[PDB]
């Protein structure tokens, strides 16, 4: 490790990697630090689902996710256990126990909020959905010129989608996908449009998808190397970044203070350009630990001198979930083109179709898969092939349905009784609401309590705002109930429900972007540069200042690409 | 990849790595294949608990374990779901669904049996307990000379313990450990002995233990390299080994047939020496897939020509578990040396001890930790420091208590109500029974059904034998109930219970060792060489032919070290 | 607030309550056995439309109570079984057991 | 509780739930035999399980 770099990046998630990709490629001398460790195999920061074993056992992947989601703020537990033996020790109170946060009101929490400390961040486990935001969900990059604003978002999103390998056709040969997609298209004809979820992923075979991650955006190998001999990058895992040091003018950052978790030593790192990409929670924590905003319980009697909107206007999406069991009408549709003679299991049994029959409802390839499955597996009562890929359907947020939708399968822990239902029949429904930004919704940091890395303990004061946010959240639930019924009835044990606040992990607005710090109540400008500061930039969902229902990562990467254009234009790389 | 090696090893768990360590070091040209992938970070095959984040969040580690344990044999599910919507599709039978094994009797299963396909195997997640077996649990290496047999096991175990970095003092500064250890010593004075569980682990700091793994035994880096310039090793992950090819004489193995999971291609690999270390289940599957033993449902009318004891006499341990909440008497004991004035939280509050007071029950260092905790954290009602390491206590198997015991903590998923109890109070109890080997207890492989890698589907026919095994199992449960009560009462939600058969993952005897193939009903000799075959060796717990209650890995490694002595003495390395 | 919506079931000859000739119940009478499924067609479509209607209507009053989310109850819990000895005008034409005076 | 105390199930199918955490000393049958007042005539998939 050197003491001096051109650019330093805190965090190795996909947004840090966007900075790294752009800036290492532009010839800057780049250091990236991550508090977490390399643990994705040889492809550093890659998606953990890209092993043969998870692609054959996809439900086991829920365990990978849960093993790397650490709860941000857990209130003090007041559950009564009154069946201990009389000999067991007990306190007379519900004292601060088991890593609970005593600052936290259990009634104004994001209990489901969690963070991932590993190289590649949350992109080592994410679902890879990368929709664009429409105007209504999206912050302005150009004022008073909607067409110009669209054009700019298009340019940036297009690059972001290249970096992530975003596509919309990886699931097109799935029977189940097409069965759901087509039924919903038909039922909402003239009302709504349905398409494949845009997914950051590349299909490698009929049974293997290479999901994208940080590693797709930038491979995270130290440079110079044989493939990039004139580039300069170092990744330092297991380094806790603790503070950026402001000059007295509050015009420039002068160093980054780090803690090496292996040696235990603390150091200062010097760079021309400082980029914080530690996530929406941890960017805020680092800034507040460096004297931005206000440490401690909000006190309006005592407004902070720097970045007074930091940690305010936070947004998290409401999330509703259920699973369905496919309808009889739809399963029978699968085999509509088939003539069936005899009885399954006997010698005379015959399942046939007429390729090219004008009265065929399905393409020949679909009918071939189905005939073959029914003739090869005559003990199986369903017409869907065993290895048929999952459904991946969306109707994207619109004004008349202001929520994002995912009609799909991801890894799930089915209970014993649920395991009784054939997996081919099951479809997951996740609808995501948009949350109005409100000054009163805050992420703050204790002045007394510390977390596991000895940093100020994060505390939420959040409730879903009254008015539109709450009305839409309930209308969203009703919409999932109505839409899901077109495909099948609910799966017992996975009935319609709101998920605990923050489980969707789409937190935004913690360090929000705008044109003008006071008028737009914000922390960074449209180049993601911290107001007042020449050389400090923030990346990630914390930048997003709007009420959004779609998955935010693509939008955050897009802002990061814009931010790097500013850097390339304003800082010269050192000579090599 | 080359076509020809001196030694080929199937599996990269700790036993394969023992072979690799011994044989690469002896100068053989070595290839190791593993069906699973590299996924432990830069230290290939290392323990996944050795990250800073798991050492600060140890309970999250259960999720890592569960994410890589894939059930061997799941019977067809007959659970009735009768609350589906009338529109949902349903079959009229409980048909073979969701990867269930139709050969499996749900009443004669090891439902808890599971396998791990990743580089380093199960040693990437294991608990690192490495006790030696006493004579009663241990197979003979020397006949009719008990002292000579002891001497040989001592030599081998001593080397194995070096390879694993086995120690018995890593937890000696734990208050909780000593509190439990001392109480139980006192209560069984003159009846039983208690000590630290022998643990394959090295303490790096007061809050970090480097748990050992395959990587400790052999680092798995390709050779030649800068540190080992005259050694030759290649590891090939994501390669399914499918068959060893017997000559017509059934005297030698001629090739190893592999499937490359990334390219999809199949190849044959040639070696002088073939070593199968794929685990107790998968070594058996590979052998049966190569024409050893009998494929299909056992049929005594038709005994196999080769290795007729393969897959018979299988053993798994009974396991009983509970958790306790430490007694008031014991917690108060912690602070017995303390004088306490005033009331906690006030200015006059004082907790003091007299270093060296002859009437002190504890050493000064213990009392310093306690005083400091009580004075620094006056809101906390317990005298145990927050970062106090866990208990790691055993009384080892003896004739008068023929079970292994672990009185300890490992990663656990505490439910909400259990989270209400301070973790410092909780102790896990796991007692492990020994199972009599019986010909009728079998692991067999279907001739029709295949698993996820298109290999013959494993099926168990197991019950805990009547007689001693079952009497001892129940006496073990009673013994845990009696012993645990000395420390505290049970924790609600973790009451005394038998764990599902096979969850302990200590399966043995599937390819058992003995002196004489017919007389000892066995598959390999005491050099782990397959009877009849000049150049085929099996490693692992499948070799162990006795009824054992202790954790088997150290014993398996020891046999592997003996096996490599035979190899070094009988096969010449190629020139480099 | 509790919400209970109750669907109507088409009478179908194939849906039967019968009595074992070998097995007996606790009073030593022939053991009752059902052979029932909710009929395809209208009954099942309406049942699902009913669920959707409860979801839509209930949302006007408040959100669901966790632990009491929308669900079908196990068949027969409503205890509104009918038609086991059904009434009609004409025994053969109306496939029935009693006339409109409830006389067999 | 009053309601549940006077509703007696009309037809309960034979139970096939696997319990595999009994002590090895406990008696067990090798089959899911007609137990506990279950009706062996009853198809568990064509029942009114809630009828009482
Ligand atoms: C977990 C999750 C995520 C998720 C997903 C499903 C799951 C279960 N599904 C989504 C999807 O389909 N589409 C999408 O748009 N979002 C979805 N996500 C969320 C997504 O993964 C995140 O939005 C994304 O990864 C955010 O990226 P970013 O680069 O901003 O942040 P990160 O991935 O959390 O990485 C941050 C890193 O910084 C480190 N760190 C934290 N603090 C420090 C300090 N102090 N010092 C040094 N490093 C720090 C981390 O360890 C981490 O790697
Ligand atoms: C999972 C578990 C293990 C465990 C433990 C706790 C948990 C939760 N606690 C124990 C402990 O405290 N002490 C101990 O002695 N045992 C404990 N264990 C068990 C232990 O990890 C195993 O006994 C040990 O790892 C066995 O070692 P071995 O090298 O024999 O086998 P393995 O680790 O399963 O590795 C086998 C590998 O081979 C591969 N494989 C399988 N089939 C194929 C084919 N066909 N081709 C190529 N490779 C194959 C695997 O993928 C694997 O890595």
């Amino acid at each position: 490790m050197d003491i001096k770099y051109d650019v330093v990046i805190v965090g190795s998630g996909p947004i840090g990697c966007t900075y790294a990709r752009e800036l290492v490629g532009a010839g800057y001398k780049v250091a990236m630090f991550d508090i977490g460790e390399i643990d994705s195999g040889l492809k550093i920061g890659a998606h953990k689902k890209n092993t043969v074993e998870y692609q054959k056992n996809i439900d086991k992947f829920v365990n990978v996710i849960q093993g790397q989601l650490m709860s941000v703020s857990v209130p003090v537990n007041t559950l009564v256990v009154d069946t201990l033996s009389p000999t067991s020790w007990q306190a007379s109170t519900f004292f601060v126990r088991n890593g609970s946060n005593p600052e936290q009101d259990p009634l104004r929490n994001l209990s489901g909020q969690a963070v991932t400390r590993v190289v590649g961040g949350m992109s080592t486990h994410w679902g890879c959905a990368t929709p664009r935001f429409d105007r209504e969900q999206r912050p302005l990059l150009v004022k008073d010129d909607a067409d110009a604003d669209d054009a700019e978002w298009d340019r940036l999103y297009t690059k972001a989608e290249s970096y992530f390998q975003t596509g919309t056709d990886q699931f097109k040969e799935s029977i189940r996908h097409n069965l759901v997609l087509n039924k919903l298209t038909e039922e909402y004809k003239g009302q709504r449009d349905f398409q494949q979820i845009p997914l950051a992923a590349t299909r490698r075979s009929p049974t293997f998808v290479e999901w994208s991650s940080a590693n797709t955006v930038f491979d995270l190998q130290n440079r110079p190397n044989t493939d990039a001999p004139e580039e300069r990058f170092n990744l330092f895992p297991a380094v806790a970044c603790e503070r950026v040091v402001r000059n007295a003018l509050n015009s420039e950052i002068e160093s980054l203070h780090i803690h090496d978790l292996i040696s235990g030593d603390r150091f200062e790192i010097k760079a021309d350009v400082y980029v914080l990409t530690a996530g929406a929670v941890h960017n805020t924590q680092l800034l507040v630990n460096s004297g931005f905003g206000q440490l401690g319980r909000p006190n309006p009697a005592n407004p902070p001198e720097l970045l007074p909107s930091l940690g305010s206007y936070i947004t998290e999406q409401s999330l509703v979930f259920c699973q369905t069991v496919m309808s009889t009408e739809l399963i029978d549709s699968v085999k509509s083109d088939m003539t069936i003679r005899g009885t399954p299991g006997e010698l005379t049994y015959s399942v046939t179709y007429t390729p090219g029959a004008s009265t065929n409802k399905h393409p020949d390839w679909w009918n071939e898969k189905v005939k073959n499955h029914m003739m090869q597996h005559q003990e199986d009562p369903l017409p869907i092939p065993f290895e048929d890929p999952e459904p991946q359907v969306t109707t994207l947020f619109q004004p008349s349905h202001p929520w994002h939708t995912q009609i799909h399968r991801d890894a799930f822990s089915y209970g014993a009784v649920q395991q009784s239902i054939d997996s081919r029949l099951i479809v997951d429904w996740r609808f995501f609401g948009r949350t109005e930004p409100k000054e009163e919704n805050k992420l703050w940091f204790s002045d007394k309590i510390t977390d596991a890395y000895n940093m100020p303990q994060p505390t939420f004061d959040f409730r879903f705002p009254a008015g539109r946010t709450s009305k839409e959240a309930e209308d969203m639930m009703t919409d999932m109930c109505v839409m899901s019924a077109k495909i099948g009835g609910f799966l017992p044990g996975s009935l319609p429900q709101f998920m605990k606040p923050g489980l969707c992990l789409h937190l935004g607005g913690t360090h929000r972007m705008g044109f003008d710090e006071k008028e737009d109540n914000c922390c960074v400008n449209t180049d993601s540069r911290v107001f007042g500061f020449k050389n400090l930039f923030l990346g990630g969902c914390g930048n997003i200042p709007t009420a959004y229902g779609a998955n935010p990562t693509l939008t955050a990467m897009s802002l990061a690409i814009k931010s790097c254009e500013y850097i390339k234009q304003n800082f010269t790389p050192s000579p090599f």
